[PDB]
């Protein structure tokens, strides 16, 4: 009763805080200076518990006097993985990280993008006097919002967590769907580029202020920042390296590597999207037949933007009960259902799949697969091999 | 690099599963019949291991001359749990189901549902011959698209299992959102109702065919059914009881309970849905200050119709890491964050909320959680009470 009086509550309280989790950087048009703001929050970790709130305030205006695009208010939404490299002896961050343009409802520059882009990036900073550079390089695919860097401390050791330097450390990168692309300011503004400036407030801390140049040098996109961090306690979370570096179980690079794979036999254009005419053109080379309806209620369940598509972000999410999962996959590839996966019907399930390999290289996945020496993949032989 | 085969393969596989693992029921008109159809099917888990598909076919028909509403194509998506009561002797089943309609992008017998209405269900059925009857009562809450009903087999055993039965045994609780009520048939034709008929086959096994009349009988909503089962297999998994009962590791009635009654705090107008206004409101009087851009990607984040508001089975979906989340709750409750919730910040949160207690009743909630005497709540007796 008073134990149900805060159960109710709680549960409540629990739910802003499940609601208010994930913010996203909110974009807004800035009509005066030919460019755009942004405003989000950032919650790093505490290494033993709590989080350090980073109130971000942004400000982009182009390089150049040519026409750009002015967006609608509309946000983007991003995921981070940091990592590091075993081998580096240098203080460094590897970042993997998604992006994808959301909430309006229903070509300049463009070009530029369609494709695999190399990407350099290099940082003066100051906070409270200490002086360092950091200098990052790695390559940045739009189609998939993709962006996947290396960056190294050139100084020395770095005097602020890597985590705090994410956001300064290229939004041309950002997924717009379709619909959207006539809101994308910041590959309008290419090759020429813009200039992003940023203050940041680390709640009961220190800010940051930035200015950075983006633009093409050649066929590079180039980010070059400098940062002056003021204010900052000596004991802080940030000046005392007190922020927790990446978040745990997240999935590795190559296990994100086998997913896009994956997606890929799917977006048969290549276009970063699954349509339901693209979902259908698979299930039905495999033996299923839905309807429209069922295609689109299948693609709806994971629509995060609700463009009607999957995109690569919404698929990683949907693969990142087993046991009846593997034994559904099963069924699908021993076409016959008699309990044993064939030569045959595996080389037939990966051209119904789009997936393109010799007949030899089909007889050695069942070689890897058949403990009994069969030539056939039995359910438990299947099982190993998919756990 | 086999094994690099296999798993890309399979995570193509396994992602059609998983596309596919929630079917929901697509509504369309029938205008010659001045009625609807739909289509769906039901994937009921076998005991230790396996899915038995079950594919049903409707249509639904006015009973009387009246008009009623002939909707676009939309869905609705179903949530069921199936319970047993300690107590009962005779062969039975409890239900709990939430049913939302959706697929519609962006008030004839909406009067007969704003409250709880009592339900009473009628079946008899032969299957291959066997006699047998059954026969529900509980009560249908539409706001909430929520149903509650207990059902027991007044001829003795089942001779088929429960959950084969949940379909056949009042889509007028169907919680359609505001902009969808003008494609709502089954309140629409109320309060004489209508004759709703299915078949339903059975994968490798036999069909039930059913016809059902749906109508008010005073303030009662009944569902009186005639069920003809024909060709099912001796020991098939239907007439040989092989069908897993219950879902396992759902949440208890009594869990959904406090999770309403949280809903409820938030839902200030009792329309059953969570807006951006009622949701600032909440945060607001706690002390926060979200913008309206974070506001509503708050809700979109969790908004699976995509209406802008929070509906009780996205929120219930939402609440369905953990020592961060109590933390987190601990400071919203501590006002002046000075590591004690006080008999006042209590009583404060309380009026926050909406939340309306006596002084006592919330000093017996500090007493609850108050392990060393100091009549106050610290962190250590907050985590306590919390989990
Ligand atoms: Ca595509
Ligand atoms: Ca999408
Ligand atoms: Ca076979
Ligand atoms: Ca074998
Ligand atoms: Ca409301
Ligand atoms: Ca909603
Ligand atoms: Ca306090
Ligand atoms: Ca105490």
């Amino acid at each position: 009763s008073s134990r149900r009086k805060w159960n109710k509550t709680g549960h409540a309280v629990r739910a802003i805080g499940r609601l208010s989790s994930q913010p996203n950087v909110y974009i807004k048009a800035d009509k005066q200076k030919n460019g755009i703001k942004a405003n989000f929050k950032i919650r790093h970790n505490i290494e033993d518990g709590g989080v350090q709130l980073a109130y971000h305030y942004q400000q982009n205006t182009p390089i150049g006097d040519g026409p750009v695009l002015l967006p609608d208010n509309h946000y983007l939404s991003v995921q981070s993985k940091l990592s590091k490299d075993p081998n580096e002896k240098r203080d460094h961050m590897v970042l993997l990280e998604f992006v994808t343009a959301a909430g309006i409802t229903l070509s300049k520059g463009e070009e530029l993008f369609t494709g695999v882009v190399p990407i350099l990036v290099e940082l003066d900073g100051d906070v409270n006097g200490h002086k360092f550079s950091v200098s990052g390089e790695g390559e940045g695919d739009a189609t998939y919002g993709k962006l996947t860097l290396k960056f190294i401390c050139t100084t020395g050791k770095l005097p602020v967590p890597w985590p705090t330097l994410v956001t300064t450390l290229v939004q041309c990168f950002s997924r717009y769907p379709d619909h959207m692309k006539q809101h994308d300011f910041f590959k309008s503004a290419m090759p020429e580029g813009y200039i992003q400036e940023r203050t940041i407030f680390f709640k009961d801390d220190g800010n940051y202020k930035t200015r950075a140049e983006v633009k093409f040098e050649g066929d590079t996109l180039v980010n070059r920042i400098e940062l002056k961090g003021i204010d900052f306690k000596e004991d802080g979370n940030i000046l005392g390296h007190k922020l927790e570096y990446n978040l745990p179980d997240q999935l590795t690079e190559e296990q994100i590597a086998e997913f896009k794979e994956a997606f890929s036999l799917f977006d048969k254009d290549g276009d970063g999207t699954i349509t339901t005419k693209e979902l259908g053109t698979v299930m039905r080379s495999l033996g299923q037949n839905p309807t429209e309806a069922e295609l689109q209620d299948m693609i709806n369940e994971v629509d995060a933007d609700g463009d009607g598509t999957i995109d690569f972000p919404e698929f990683l999410t949907m693969m990142a009960d087993s046991e009846e999962e593997i034994r559904e996959a099963f069924r699908v590839f021993d076409k016959d259902g008699n309990g044993y996966i064939s030569a045959a019907e595996l080389r037939h399930v990966m051209t119904n799949l789009g997936e393109k390999l010799t007949d030899e290289e089909v007889d050695e996945m069942i070689r890897e697969a058949d403990i009994d020496g069969d030539g056939q993949v039995n359910y438990e032989e299947f099982v190993q091999m998919m756990t």
